[PDB]
């Protein structure tokens, strides 16, 4: 809407105060005017219609209840469009500054999140598995790289291109919770998953098998269900990003780490430069070596730990 920039203040999810970019026309609205054409968060109302209705509140201030899962969803979008700009230097996830749109209070007792091909989506949770899912920075971010993915690579949402697809979300997912420093971790979404059960999360990357999930192109699930495993065998290749950038031996195999921030530029690159919609996981392997290489040198320690990140996974 046409409208001048104001900052509202509120709480999210998990009860922190913060500051919101607004826009004011009668009523404050959730729109952030401060990054790109701008950043709008809806009321989906409990309803399956989407976007719903830009989110309009009489006074700039976000201290309800049913007000914290748009505080999160608008904030953590604003972080996470901050995250690729300042540190990719990609604008948006069009890279030409596309607004970015999420709805909040999608459905009810819904226990996910999703980009739509054209928006973010929230559930709530049901209250016992999960709290309102845009209070995980890493799920905000997870969700907003499908849409970076979607227009770069366009990895395929089935079997290995869709389990790189997983992958990269959840790598840039924790790399945006790096980025922002309030208690990272290599777990996803133990902010809002079983509020109930302390210390468990969705997933992990630095052991995937801790929730049952492969850690080795060995133990690969090759049925039907979950797109033929995307949310399963992506744990192979967070994997192998855990080990580029922590380090450490697995299955005997050692991988001398090399950080985040190196992971996140070679990863960057192989998604928008190299992969495709129909990469396999052997293709990443290659297309991680030569962004590496681009990047660092073919006969660099980076190109060499990606080698033994991937041989410690089984991918060749
Ligand atoms: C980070 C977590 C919190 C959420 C994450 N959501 P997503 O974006 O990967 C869900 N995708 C999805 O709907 O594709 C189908 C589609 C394709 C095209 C258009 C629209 C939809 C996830 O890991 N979801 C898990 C479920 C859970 C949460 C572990 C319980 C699962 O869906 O299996
Ligand atoms: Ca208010
Ligand atoms: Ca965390
Ligand atoms: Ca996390
Ligand atoms: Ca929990
Ligand atoms: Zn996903």
């Amino acid at each position: 809407i046409t409208g001048t920039s104001t900052v509202g203040v509120g709480r999210g999810v998990l009860g922190d105060q913060k500051n919101i970019n607004t826009t004011y026309s009668t009523y404050y609205y959730l729109q952030d005017n401060t990054r790109g054409n701008g950043i709008f968060t809806y009321d989906a109302k409990y309803r399956t219609t989407l976007p719903g209705s830009l989110w309009a509140d009489a006074d700039n201030q976000f201290f309800a209840s049913y007000d914290a899962p748009a505080v999160d969803a608008h904030y953590y979008a604003g972080v996470t469009y901050d995250y690729y700009k300042n540190v990719h230097n990609r604008l948006s996830y069009d890279g030409n500054n596309a607004a970015i749109r999420s709805s909040v209070h999608y459905s009810q007792g819904y226990n996910n999140a999703f980009w739509n091909g054209s928006q973010m989506v929230y559930g709530d949770g049901d209250g016992q598995t999960f709290i309102p899912l845009s209070g995980g920075i890493d799920v905000v971010a997870h969700e907003l790289t499908h849409a970076v993915t979607d227009y770069t690579a366009g990895l395929i949402y089935q079997n290995e291109s869709g389990a790189i697809n997983e992958a990269i979300s959840d790598i840039f997912g924790t790399l945006v919770e790096f980025y922002a420093n309030k208690n990272p971790d290599w777990e996803i979404g133990e902010d809002v998953y079983t509020p109930g059960i302390s210390g468990d999360s969705l997933r992990s990357m630095s052991d995937p098998a801790k929730y049952g999930d492969p850690d080795h192109y060995s133990k690969r699930y090759t049925g039907t269900q979950d797109n033929g495993g995307v949310h399963i065998n992506s744990g192979i290749i967070n994997k192998a990003a855990y080990l580029i950038s922590q380090g450490g031996t697995h299955y005997g195999v050692s991988v001398v780490g090399i950080g985040r921030d190196k992971l996140g530029k070679i990863f960057y690159r192989a998604l928008t430069q190299y992969l495709t919609p129909t990469s396999n996981f052997s293709q990443l392997r290659a297309a991680a070596v030569q962004s590496a290489t681009d990047l660092y040198g073919s006969t660099s320690q980076e190109v060499a730990s990606v080698k033994q990140a991937f041989d410690a996974v089984g991918v060749k």
